[PDB]
């Protein structure tokens, strides 16, 4: 019913997702720049997988809006395990409710993209690859 309106962030490692202060911020050209603010969530289950279905194994982390998703209650900035923070300059720290979660069924997910000038994590590219 309820899941992020962007593709996963898949981490490479045993590393926490991390971005500098400023970064980190899924585009969606329909979203205002007060509303560029949220969290990613590590993704708990586990893959089950099925035919053709071969998705790598890493950590996954969804990004939702402040105020919205699993932690919609939580503060920016609240220390949670599997909870990393994100904010664009200008962003305003209130409940991002217009935009809200995605519903699986109705819409597909939203390639999730980074802007250019993004420092991208450690383990942002595949093992073996670089």
């Amino acid at each position: 019913n309820t899941a992020s309106w962007f593709t996963a962030l898949t981490i490479h490692g045993k590393e926490d997702l991390k971005f500098p202060r400023g970064q980190g911020v899924p585009i969606n050209t329909n979203s205002s720049p007060d509303d560029q603010i949220g969290y990613y969530r590590r993704a708990t289950r586990r893959i089950r997988g099925g035919d053709g279905k071969m998705k790598d194994l890493s950590p996954r982390w969804y990004f939702y809006y402040l105020g919205t998703g699993p932690e919609a209650g939580l503060p920016y900035g609240a220390n949670k395990d599997g909870i990393i923070w994100v904010a664009t300059e200008g962003a305003l720290n209130t409940p991002k409710d217009h935009i809200g979660t995605r519903n699986p069924a109705n819409n597909a997910a939203i390639v999730l993209q980074l802007p250019q000038g993004t420092t991208l994590p450690k383990g942002f590219y595949a093992e073996g690859s670089r």
